[PDB]
């Protein structure tokens, strides 16, 4: 199943991901792809934050929706 996470300052990412995965497997997925931890990485959509015990499905992610991963400087 196809999802796409873009950036803040600029390009895109691709994901093969699906329905059941949670929101901590998108972060790990994506920390295999360009090396940036969980605990530096927020996810957004719809004006929600992705919170990370939770399912593409409960957050009613469709197909191909373009997603806007956003980042800490450390914390909170």
């Amino acid at each position: 199943m196809q999802i796409f996470v873009k950036t803040l300052t600029g390009k895109t990412i691709t994901l093969e991901v699906e329905p059941s995965d949670t929101i901590e497997n998108v972060k790990a997925k994506i920390q295999d792809k360009e090396g940036i931890p969980p605990d530096q990485q927020r996810l957004i959509f719809a004006g929600k934050q992705l919170e990370d015990g939770r399912t593409l499905s409960d957050y009613n992610i469709q197909k191909e929706s373009t997603l806007h991963l956003v980042l800490r400087l450390r914390g909170g």
